[PDB]
């Protein structure tokens, strides 16, 4: 129960197809950071999950370019799907800047979203 | 410069091929974990990166599920590829693992992965 | 303001004192894990924190032994105290495993934690 | 065998010494950041860690304020200490800063340094 409509708590939207093979692919609205509109994202995820309760683990990449940005930068995500009545997607995220090898030390950020199928 | 076979630091392999769109695909084999042969890879990076020295933005999830084995599992990788007489994909990844409510508290791993053109 | 008891998410317990100098000192007790009973805290804090409504920087750690248990490793939150009606401690942790070499790869879980000044 | 000078690969600098109960405690000098001089360390090892060849897990904060600058942030590392002719301090790191909530989610820097008992 994967594929639809996402958004975060900060009021970020993204739409994802997960495919009956694993395949995630779809578009990221970003509410933060240098974004403008839609970009491509794509992923993985495990499809054929425990059935013990356990979620659905996956993970996805935007890179940060598109037709109106180009921040020279690319988050990942990496969690798991929870479903049922309250269903949500946890995440852990790292977003590396391209830098300069003097800067490469601070080139990666570190967050945490939480995904539902309804907005804040 | 990114389209090609890689090597980490551990003794695992990622070939990998870059579209002009900003995609990535290929396939992944890890010499850790609960892993066994091929598994697909899915990601992006920065089709326009920066002039000025800086690395290229890029990421890519697998999904430890394959006609062998399933960990229940992903792996997200972060990070820039980085030019030279010694190339060089340099990342931070998150192993979320598939687990139940009461222990989504220890889901996620955390590590980093140097990945070069010729083995270790 | 940072000093005394604070509550994270998931039912643990965390009783600090701010020194003068940037000192935090303290008990943890963990509703999680490879615990039981209180174990000491050491970390530091801003002491002199940006007036422009900019959180508080800080961080601590706490090695999981004390007299009654060792789990061979320790956590790290970082974070910052975030003041209000509804002040926070806002964290991002680390928990590394004492591992062998060949177990040194998935040595690192990663994690957040929201600490408020009422019990959940 | 923590007690000591302290090098990671980018210069930074650290003492520390390690009393025989679990208190890390000593000074830093940083190769990066807005950061100059000394600034207090504090944090937690394992001062009975495991006999079976695994590390000595460990963790420590600074709080970049000192008599010279006040960055207004800390770092937090998370690792394991290993011993023999080879030793290494082995760690993953956090680096938050004080922020207002419209940029808390860009607050933390992530890495990993390794520690030797001689300089790069």
């Amino acid at each position: 129960g994967i594929t639809g409509t996402w958004y975060n708590q900060l009021g970020s939207t993204f739409i994802v197809t997960a495919g009956a093979d694993g395949a995630l692919t779809g578009t990221y609205e970003s509410a933060v950071g240098n974004a403008e509109g839609d970009y491509v994202l794509t992923g993985r995820y495990d499809s054929a999950p425990a059935t013990d309760g356990s979620g659905t683990a996956l993970g996805w990449t935007v890179a940060w370019k598109n037709n109106y940005r180009n921040a020279h930068s690319a988050t990942t995500w990496s969690g798991q799907y929870v479903g049922g009545a309250e269903a949500r997607i946890n995440t852990q995220w790292l977003l590396t800047s391209g830098t300069t090898e003097a800067n490469a030390w601070k080139s990666t950020l570190v967050g945490h979203d939480t995904f539902t199928k309804v907005k804040p």
